[PDB]
């Protein structure tokens, strides 16, 4: 049950004999699957498939795998890719003075529950350091001048290069990215926006609900694009609120369920378990 | 720009001074009469009112947050000044400040999740508490309690003999003054004197969804069922095992895609959103317990 697998993901156009092709591939190797997903988009006709793998049973290493399923991906037109277990993905967090997301995904970090590296946290305020650095991660602080953003948007760029991150994860970051950062990490920038998208976007989601009087409110893990707030959504949930609460006791609610749902969506892709198509998601649990 | 003004104006009345008038009694037709009437001659204005009538025992429950600043006297008077109601209505009934903070012992063994929960939350000035201190069976834990200038006292259980570890629970949460005791997953055994002595004052965090799944593993007996909902539980500690007041309770979907390991791990969010949401309860004087349940004004 602690066992290194190989994970193996597939985006392709929909092909009749794709299930055929990769299962001879797999079984005539010893390919030991212990899950496989599937889900076929009928309507834009493409197909996706994930398939965890036992690694010590298989006569391949990661490249050698990777070199020998190239003839089936070209041969199917496959957006793919093979990871290993045992390689810990490299993740940049950043947060600004809200410390819920922070601390949650530092716990489950420390309590070997979140299995990746942190390899640094980037900050805009010198608050969350100390939490940071008790747990000897890193921690960066890049002021944001409101009048000229683009040494910070360079320093940004360039800490997230020199750890060669590959997810940065917005935890409640308030601040904008640097234009081209989701450009160079398409699908790799995590955020989690405190409103269940797409209703309330903007400044003080919680504010705005409760003046619409919802009787629900949630947060929503969603891939960052060019376009604010129209990404990709990995994750949503909600809690209920009534009459009797306040916008205090809503932001405090609504921190629970920010936490819970950022944490599931960064689990879900640090497991190579979210596919992007069509600006949506499928996300195989 | 409406919902800026908003902001200003939810910020601008945050934070005053309120007392809690928490009354349980038999259920008589003048009560509120009377109680408000004694607030109104004193000038008591109520920003929060609760009140409940169980119909089938008879009994009367309720809670009123008064600003404190809009009557003639402190706690004590106001004790004093109400004791003949009390006495009239055989009310069972206390009054709290909401600026006095309670003091709360948290005891660990070696899962840290609700532990770190419940200590970021008191860190980041979520939960309104003072935290005494930590016991812990085990030493795992000292290190993020003594970050927050916390005291840890590690109580190790002989479990042949398990009096000296008793004993040295019951002077720490003694030499505390402990309004609140908290088990954040605290797998030993209380000593049985603790919930007699702090009667509706020791919180359990349960890992099933009670009350099914009692004993031993309820992740692993949950999965041999086959359930698509896991579960826990916060309840006050009874002297019988498992069965004491329910505080709240939640839960969580699972299905066949998920192996135990899965299970527990679910099963540690639930557990601490549960815990938190029923110490601030508890911490804001909203739990009253009647016939081993709990009313709970939110």
């Amino acid at each position: 049950q602690g066992m290194r697998t190989f994970r193996l993901v597939i985006a392709c156009p929909d092909r009749v004999g794709i299930v055929a092709k990769v299962s001879n591939f797999l079984a005539s190797h010893n390919g030991w699957i212990t899950e496989a997903s599937h889900h076929s988009d009928n309507l834009s006709g493409w197909f996706f498939m994930r398939h965890e793998i036992r690694a010590d049973t298989l006569p391949f290493d990661l490249d050698g795998f990777r070199e020998a399923f190239t003839p089936i991906a070209e041969e199917f037109s496959m957006d793919w890719r093979i990871t290993d277990s045992a390689q810990k993905k490299r993740v940049v967090l950043m947060a600004s003075r809200e410390s819920h997301c922070l601390a949650d995904l530092l716990h489950r970090w420390h309590s070997d529950e979140l299995d990746c590296d942190i390899a640094c946290v980037i900050s805009n305020h010198q608050d969350l350091r100390s939490m940071v650095e008790w747990h000897d991660i890193p921690y960066y602080h890049v002021p944001v001048d409101p009048k000229d953003k683009e040494p910070a948007f360079a320093e940004v760029s360039r800490l997230v290069g020199h750890h060669q991150a590959d997810v940065v994860v917005l935890a409640r970051y308030m601040q904008i990215l640097p234009p081209q950062l989701c450009r160079e990490y398409a699908h790799q920038v995590i955020n989690i926006h405190h409103s269940f998208l797409p209703s309330f976007v903007g400044a003080k989601p919680y504010h705005q609900a409760s003046l619409r009087g919802v009787k629900l409110i949630g947060a929503t893990c969603h891939y960052v694009t060019e376009e604010l707030d129209a990404g990709p959504i990995i994750e949503q949930d909600v809690v209920r609120v009534s009459h009797r609460d306040s916008i205090e006791n809503m932001v405090r609610f609504g921190r629970d369920v920010e936490k819970m749902v950022l944490a599931r969506g960064l689990r879900a892709h640090l497991e190579d378990r979210v596919l992007v198509h069509d600006n949506k998601t499928v996300v195989f649990d």
